[PDB]
């Protein structure tokens, strides 16, 4: 089961939140996030969404737990490494231990396709060492638009050490049933190269991107 971090960030600093909320409201960004985390290649499988305690608390109480997805809320105050508390809601007290629990094919019985880390920021930092892929929505304010104030940021440094821009394989990576508008485009913005599928809403133009783990040198395999 692949571990995939999914996030929406504003370039160049990659800001993700402000005072417990999203610094923007974009219908086409939500539509993408919902479909990616919901849809699967195996019709009898469901994905898992993992979030920190604070991210859970800001999701509209009408729309949580997130429908058609197994929800996992991680807080250090909780009891076990994975615990069912309500219908489709799981409580965990360790992000690392939670991942190991779902990955063991005894517990899941091969009914989980992907583990999406919907994150938080404290979770996102810990996800750099954990996630295989990253689905990053690179958002740019249009020439007239004002940059919104933000207090939570994605580690752009830790990301570009361990991951490369694999946006060429985005359509292949996303579930087959998903619908996409534009086509793969490269674009320079404030220095850096922005590559992905271009969408425009309100005063923002954003790109859906894919970041895969870089190739590892074979240093040591655990022999018995
Ligand atoms: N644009 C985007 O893509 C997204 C942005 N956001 C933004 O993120 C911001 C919130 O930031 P942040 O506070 O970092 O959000 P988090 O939900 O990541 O908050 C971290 C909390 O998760 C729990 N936690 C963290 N690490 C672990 C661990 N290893 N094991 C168990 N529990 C753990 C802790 O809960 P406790 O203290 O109870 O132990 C901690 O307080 C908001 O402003 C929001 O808008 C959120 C999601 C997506
Ligand atoms: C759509 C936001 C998003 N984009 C990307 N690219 N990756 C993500 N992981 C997310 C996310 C998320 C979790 C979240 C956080 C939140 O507060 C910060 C609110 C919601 C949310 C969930 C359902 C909603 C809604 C907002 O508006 C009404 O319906 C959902």
């Amino acid at each position: 089961v692949p571990v995939v971090g999914i996030v929406a960030a504003l370039l160049p600093e990659m800001g993700i939140g402000f005072q417990g909320n999203l610094p923007w409201r974009l219908a086409k960004e939500m539509k993408y996030f919902r479909e990616v985390t919901t849809l699967t290649n195996d019709n009898s499988k469901q994905n898992v969404v993992i979030m920190g305690r604070k991210t859970w608390e800001s999701i509209p109480q009408k729309f949580r737990p997130l429908p058609k997805r197994i929800n996992v809320v991680v807080s250090r105050s909780f009891d076990g490494e994975l615990r069912k508390v309500e219908d489709g809601i799981y409580h965990s007290n360790s992000l690392r231990n939670c991942l190991t629990a779902l990955q063991s094919s005894l517990a899941n019985e091969n009914k989980i396709e992907r583990i999406y880390i919907i994150g938080g920021g404290e979770i996102y930092r810990q996800s750099m060492d954990l996630a295989d892929h990253w689905l990053i929505t690179k958002i740019m304010p249009l020439p007239e638009t004002t940059i919104p104030q933000m207090d939570t940021f994605l580690q752009k440094q830790e990301l570009e050490q361990r991951f490369y821009d694999n946006s060429d394989k985005l359509v292949d990576f996303l579930p087959s049933s998903i619908q996409l508008e534009g086509r793969l485009t490269s674009q320079e913005w404030n220095g850096e190269l922005v590559k992905g599928l271009p969408v425009q809403e309100k005063g923002y133009q954003f790109y859906f991107t894919l970041y895969t783990k870089k190739l590892e040198h074979h240093h040591h395999h655990h022999h018995h």
